[PDB]
């Protein structure tokens, strides 16, 4: 019951947390540069069917993701929504493309994920290319805030359940540092920041990419542990 944590969940395994009705985040481990690290995505109900937000880092994490929400939703998963290019957010979707889901992220996203030889979404999401934009997609809304951990970043909200899904863009409480800035821009992200803040100022559950949800204050001490890292 309590939420999955690095050190609970091997690499190859998923598990799918209840955040409110019709909302899940997925949880899965992966190695890299010779450590592991948890990472969180979402999955939204669509009616009859489910929308994902991020790959689980991995092929084999993707299609583990995929019997999990089988085993424990058993609604098909028909669109996924990449919010950055790195290998934690797309990293999977060849496995999600095999498997009948259409998988869509910004031409930012698309661009920076071929350029650096990362998987590739095939649908691009327009309307999303200046910082304070926000279109809707099926039951939640994706939201640009600017430049933060990476220059592509996006979040998600899904209105129905006061959901904000911050992505890599926001970090855990617990959080000592920015996390993994290699394409972050840490002088923009406080002011993208603030832009969530206050564009959803009645968010009740907060998600970050990786770690453990909580509410609204993810997000001042997102700030803060940028601005100190920085
Ligand atoms: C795939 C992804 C990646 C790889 C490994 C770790 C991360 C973390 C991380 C680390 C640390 C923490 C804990 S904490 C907050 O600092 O206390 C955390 F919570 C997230 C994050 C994140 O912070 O989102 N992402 C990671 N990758 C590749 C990559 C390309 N590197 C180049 N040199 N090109 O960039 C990147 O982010
Ligand atoms: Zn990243
Ligand atoms: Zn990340």
């Amino acid at each position: 019951g309590e939420y999955p944590t690095v050190n609970e969940i091997p690499v190859g395994e998923v598990r799918l947390y209840q955040i409110a009705d019709g909302v899940w985040s997925h949880i899965a481990t992966q190695s890299f540069d010779g450590a592991v690290y948890p990472s969180n995505g979402l999955i939204v109900r669509d009616g009859d069917e489910l929308l994902l937000i991020d790959t689980a880092w991995g092929a084999k994490n993707t299609a583990a993701l995929l019997a999990e929400i089988e085993k424990q939703i058993g609604l098909p998963v028909t669109r996924a929504v990449s919010t950055h290019f790195h290998d934690d957010r797309v990293g999977g979707v060849d496995v999600l493309r095999a498997a009948g889901v259409a998988t869509y992220a910004s031409p930012s996203t698309r661009r920076l994920a071929e350029a650096e030889g990362n998987e590739i979404p095939t649908h691009s999401l327009e309307g999303l290319s200046s910082s304070g934009d926000a279109v809707r997609f099926g039951p939640v809304e994706l939201f640009y805030p600017g430049a933060a951990h990476s220059t592509d970043n996006l979040v998600v909200y899904v209105p129905s359940a006061n959901v904000l899904y911050g992505g890599c863009a926001v970090h855990e409480l617990s959080s000592t540092s920015a996390g993994n800035v290699a394409d972050a821009d840490l002088a923009e992200w406080p002011t993208s920041v603030e832009r969530i803040q206050k564009h959803y100022p009645e968010a009740e559950v907060v998600i970050p990419g990786h770690g453990l949800p909580g509410g609204l204050d993810l997000l001042q001490h997102t700030a803060n542990v940028v601005k100190a890292h920085k």
